[PDB]
């Protein structure tokens, strides 16, 4: 592998959801650890699959992997990091001062800004602090889908700029934040990210046009930020030998070859590596030790997705949130549902809270009765700033208004603006269908505001029912959990369902999308994949889900109104 030659200290793995970031990260960390180096595999994804891949319980603590010596693992959980940050800030001042002031500080540190800054502080502490990670020669960062990994990588520069612009009194974080001490750490993280000799950025993708476009956009933005040298990995390439004497495999191979030959011009210069498709899930050391190296070489009748759309229509109005793991087909299924509902003569609003929206790509047309929209972080941040200035800024004097605007310029207000837009869009589901494609599980769970941190942060600025009061009502919401027939996707879907039920939301249905089992595959590799997928399909049908639909692996990517509406009614 080209990206494994003379690796720098750090190695990020960024790309669209479900492209193989975690699999490649684990394989590379295992390879380096076996080579003799001491590696630390950090997972910045809030919903990390590292523990499920290695079969070890990994939390917000550096836990060695017993199976492979010299390798340690870490998962940056935002909640645990926020709790540790709050403890560090409050415990030293507890007892000395009365309970009133200390509890006030605790309440002021209980917002979403505190969680975000705690996770970011842990990330930059890993990046910069040499003593903390001196024992590890390599740190392998396995990131979430690029929609939020780009934000994470931009956060050091944004915070350094905010602090260097004479802004040390962000009232969102509270007076006890003391960000002035972390200015040097933020600048060091920025320098490390922009130094090709210290950090290597690997852009994982697939032989699909959407993933390659996403990686091209990510490469453009990250090159703008300051990362110089980047590599490219194309995961999940069907071997050419499988395309013989098989319609589905031949179509997939033709599409993937066409995608490779039309790689974006910006990514044509990056050093490229190709990882084939394997007849097994990449879970465990046995499967992970043969991921980066080329391998030396069913009658399923499940419920369709038409029943789900019929049930959704029967209500006549409400919200339909397509949650699930990244890369499972949330956008495609949301677009298909919206297109089918609009084609029936009903008013539909199709929205996407993903910071990297892919709605206009999967729709490609202005359908009748369908209103497409997205939660653009920058526009929402603007709108939030003007709203706060108009509401609260009227009373303040000129100097107070300027100070309030400088406070609102802090990077963390973007997430509160996004939450405000999300709540406003949800409030529109009382009279018309609102199909909301979501981001991956890790950040969507934070967006739902189960703990009320976002609501507290909003009402602190003083600029009405919470979103949870609607997602908890089965009569005006439907949370469809989209998963694949694979091990890790089903495990993460079950974890998402458990979290939702803990929060009070009962998912309406499950969708096993792009299952080779549903389709008829004759190549040995795809037959092995279907055989492996049968067990997960059975698990989802019997245990996890009482209402579900199975969508096969279409031989042509569903794009446009016609293809999107075809998978609803095969
Ligand atoms: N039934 C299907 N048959 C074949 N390909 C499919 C099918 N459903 C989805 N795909 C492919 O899955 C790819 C994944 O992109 P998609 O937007 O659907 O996923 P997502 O879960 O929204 O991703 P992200 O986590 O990156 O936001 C799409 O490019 C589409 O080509
Ligand atoms: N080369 C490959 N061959 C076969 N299966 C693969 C390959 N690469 C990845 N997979 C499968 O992809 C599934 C999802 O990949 P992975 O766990 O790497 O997701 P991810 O990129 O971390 O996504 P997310 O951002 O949604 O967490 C895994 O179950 C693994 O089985
Ligand atoms: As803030
Ligand atoms: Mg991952
Ligand atoms: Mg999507």
């Amino acid at each position: 592998m080209k990206f494994l030659q003379l690796p720098p200290r750090f190695m990020f793995f960024t790309g669209k959801g479900g492209v193989g970031k975690t699999s490649i990260a684990c394989a590379t960390s295992i390879q380096l650890a076996n080579a003799g180096k001491r590696v630390l595999l950090v997972s910045t994804d809030p919903a990390s699959n590292v523990g499920q891949v290695f079969g070890v319980d990994i939390g917000n603590r550096v836990t060695p992997i017993p199976a492979v010596p010299h390798l340690s693992a870490l998962e940056i959980d935002p909640e645990a990091a926020a709790s540790a940050y709050r403890e560090r800030l409050v415990g030293p001042v507890r007892g000395v001062l009365p309970d009133d002031v200390v509890k006030g500080i605790e309440e002021s540190l209980s917002g979403a800004c505190t969680t975000e800054i705690a996770a970011f502080d842990e990330f930059t502490a890993l990046l910069t602090n040499a003593v903390l990670t001196a024992d590890y020669q390599h740190i392998i960062f396995d990131t979430a889908p690029t929609g939020h990994t780009i934000r994470l990588l931009q956060l050091p520069g944004a915070w350094s700029g905010f602090l260097e612009a004479g802004k040390g009194d962000a009232s969102c974080l509270g007076p006890l934040a003391g960000l002035e001490k972390q200015r040097t750490q933020y600048k060091a993280a920025v320098e490390a990210l922009a130094d090709p000799l210290q950090t290597r950025l690997v852009l994982v993708a697939r032989a699909q046009q959407a993933t390659l476009r996403e990686v091209a956009r990510t490469h453009e933005e990250l090159a703008t930020i300051g990362i110089k040298q980047q590599h490219l990995v194309i995961n999940g390439i069907l071997p050419s030998a499988e395309a013989a004497n098989d319609p589905l495999a031949a179509a997939i191979h033709e599409r993937e070859q066409t995608a490779l030959k039309n790689i974006p011009a910006t990514l044509t210069s990056l050093p490229r590596d190709l990882v084939q498709l394997k007849p097994f899930n990449l879970v465990g050391l046995d499967a992970l030790r043969q991921l980066l190296t080329d391998l030396p070489l069913i009658e399923l009748d499940e419920p369709g997705m038409g029943d789900l759309v019929d049930g959704i229509e029967a209500d006549g109005h409400g919200l339909v949130m397509l949650m699930g793991k990244g890369g499972v087909g949330k956008t495609t299924l949301a677009a298909a549902i919206a297109v089918e509902l609009a084609h029936r003569g009903l008013p539909v609003h199709l929205t996407t809270s993903d910071p990297a929206a892919h709605l206009t790509d999967t729709l490609e047309a202005s359908l009748d009765n369908l209103t497409v929209s997205r939660i653009d972080p920058h526009a929402e941040t603007e709108r939030y700033r003007q709203h706060v200035l108009e509401t609260k800024g009227a009373q303040l004097d000129a100097e107070g208004r300027a100070l309030l605007e400088e406070d609102l310029h802090s990077p963390c207000t973007e997430e509160i603006a996004v939450f405000q837009a999300f709540s406003r869009i949800i409030r529109e589901a009382g009279k018309k269908f609102v199909v909301m494609d979501t981001a991956p599980t890790g950040h969507t769970l934070l967006l739902l505001d189960a703990t009320g941190a976002y609501h507290r942060e909003v009402r602190r600025q003083m600029g009405f029912t919470t979103p949870m009061m609607q997602l908890r009502d089965p009569n005006q919401t439907k949370v469809l959990v989209v998963t694949l027939a694979e091990t890790t996707p089903v495990l993460e879907a079950a974890k998402l369902q458990a979290d939702l039920r803990r929060a009070g939301i009962e998912p309406w249905a499950w969708i096993i999308n792009t299952s080779v089992a549903a389709a008829s595959a004759k190549s040995p590799l795809l037959r092995q994949r279907a055989a492996n997928e049968l067990r997960e399909i059975n698990a989802v049908a019997n245990h996890h889900a009482d209402r579900y639909a199975v969508v096969p692996l279409l031989k042509e990517e569903p794009i446009g109104a016609e293809r999107l509406r075809a998978l609803i009614h095969p």
